[PDB]
């Protein structure tokens, strides 16, 4: 029992909700979503130490 309120906007992927699986996040500091899902992209893997959701990365479609 801890049930924390300290975050007033709670959960931000395409599936809102986190603790399931594994994460990780738009490395944009301004990022207004921060965390995303390995499956919110389908990554199944570490892509590399740089990575941006599917709206940073659509901002540069250049392969
Ligand atoms: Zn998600
Ligand atoms: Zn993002």
């Amino acid at each position: 029992m801890d049930m924390p309120v300290d975050p007033n906007e709670p959960t931000y992927c395409l599936c809102h909700q986190v603790s399931y699986g594994e994460m990780i996040g738009c490395d944009d500091p301004d990022c207004s979503i921060e965390w995303f899902h390995f499956a919110c992209v389908g990554l199944t893997t570490k892509p590399r130490g740089k990575w941006f959701c599917p709206r940073c990365s659509q901002e540069r479609k250049k392969k």
